């Protein structure tokens, strides 16, 4: 036989009756806050599965409905409930549930889980269709209650949201805290993470869901989340033209939209911040750095690779993602060389610099398995655009420092079709910039002071 447990809210006796399928209980609990939950368990034979199996308690209705639905049976037990013998007890239903549902997280494995996420799948079946905005405050309001081991709790929290569209209405801030691994290490992270995303399920669409929230509601703690779908992702490793790869995939950040974000956030400075709290992130998850290059706006580009110089110097093999990152930017890079302001200009000069400075202090250091002969085009790029954009003379120091990574790059190991391009745009650049002679018609003084 399947058995059936059902639940009802309201000396005298209650009865369960109903069609012959079992013609014509106990006391669980007495709450009090003027009601008492009666329970129920009956067994019924095992061919009747999925079938309607109307009921009736001895009831007031303003025919009840079973469905033992094959697809959500789990060891073989159903679970009935929001039995009411109406928002105020759907409400109170509600903070019963959740209290039942995470009374079996106590003992958090595979066994207890499934059970939690069996109970969970089959009563909100039954309670979507039965046959609010307030109720999702007042589910919200219980949850934060009973909630406040914390990835697992987070993850959980994560998917009953999801699974009860309950949005986080303004406090994002809490449920990426919990998503947040204090695991200074990464064996650890991926050991609190594994119990509970080994089991078959959308944690990947449920984490990318509450972090295009967090984006398109301007704030930024699901930063500190990133690493977590990123095990949910199962990204690819990087191919021999890594560069082709688009801006969402080699930052792992599929299925979010950040430019916008990246070009919309106004406040910077608490980012940084942010991240430098949580900056231990970078080492139990590599592709984070990554990811955080992308979500940056051009602007505050050097601050990030200066306040985690020390991450590099443990994590070379950034290095390298940084140019990507800045590859993937070429068009800003443009738009801001087109015009001629000196602040952003000189902001860009300071980004190469920087680069500059990571490859020769890290030139000694950088991992030969890392170091793939892509980012010698990429920098080509670079150099490309630096001398397509910059069309004034007194800003050679950009297309030399561009040269200057070239060199740098070729140092460190095709190489003469790069050089040629180099050679080419400075030649172009050098013949756009320089179109009168050197000299006045005397001779005495040279025409480009800088020449």
């Amino acid at each position: 036989g399947v058995t059936v447990f059902f639940h009802a809210i309201i000396l005298h006796k209650v009865f369960i009756r109903g069609g012959e399928e079992f013609k014509w209980l106990h006391y669980t609990r007495d709450l009090g806050h003027d009601r008492v939950l009666v329970e129920g368990i009956v067994c019924i034979s095992k061919k009747h599965l999925d079938k309607y199996i109307p009921y009736k308690y001895v009831e007031f209705i303003y025919n009840r409905c079973l469905f033992i639905k094959s697809s959500l049976l789990g060891s073989g037990d159903w679970h009935q409930y929001y039995d009411i013998v109406l928002v105020k007890g759907k409400q109170i239903a509600a903070a019963l549930m959740l209290d039942s549902t995470f009374s079996i997280l106590q003992t958090w494995d595979t066994i207890n889980l499934n059970s939690f996420f069996t109970q969970f799948e089959q009563f909100c079946f039954v309670l979507q269709q039965p046959m609010e905005k307030e109720v999702k405050r007042y589910l919200w309001q219980h949850l934060k209650k009973h909630v406040v081991s914390k990835l697992k709790t987070g993850l959980i929290v994560l998917f009953v949201v999801e699974k009860i569209e309950l949005l986080l209405e303004g406090s994002l801030d809490w449920l990426c805290h919990l998503l947040t691994s204090d695991a200074s290490s990464p064996d650890e992270f991926h050991r609190d993470l594994s119990h509970i995303l080994g089991i078959p399920q959308s944690w990947r669409l449920y984490l990318v869901n509450l972090c295009q929230r967090c984006m398109d509601t301007r704030t930024y703690t699901w930063l500190g989340a990133l690493p977590v779908l990123h095990c949910c992702m199962e990204l690819a490793p990087r191919h021999k033209d890594a560069w082709r790869q688009p801006e969402d995939t080699w930052a792992a950040l599929e299925g979010l939209s950040f430019s916008p974000f990246r070009e919309q956030m106004l406040d910077t400075s608490s980012l940084l911040q942010f991240m430098r709290e949580k900056q231990h992130l970078l080492s139990i998850d590599e592709p984070l750095f990554r990811s955080w290059f992308s979500l940056l706006p051009l602007s505050h580009l050097v601050m990030y690779m200066e306040n985690f110089i020390e991450h590099l110097g443990r994590f070379p093999a950034h290095i390298l993602d940084c140019l990507s990152g800045i590859y993937y930017r070429l068009p800003g890079l443009e738009q801001v060389l087109n015009t001629q302001d000196v602040q952003d200009v000189q902001n860009v000069q300071n980004i190469l610099e920087m680069l500059l400075r990571l490859l020769d202090t890290y030139r000694d250091k950088i991992p030969e398995e890392a170091l793939s002969p892509s980012y010698l085009t990429v920098c080509l790029k670079l150099h490309e655009a630096i001398c397509s954009s910059t069309k004034l003379l007194k800003f050679y120091e950009l297309p030399a420092l561009s040269a200057e990574i070239v060199c740098r790059m070729i140092r460190l190991l095709s190489v003469q079709t790069v050089f040629q391009g180099t050679l080419a745009a400075t030649k172009r650049w050098l013949r756009e910039v320089f179109t009168k002679n050197m000299l006045t018609s005397s001779g005495a003084s040279f025409t480009y002071v800088k020449e």
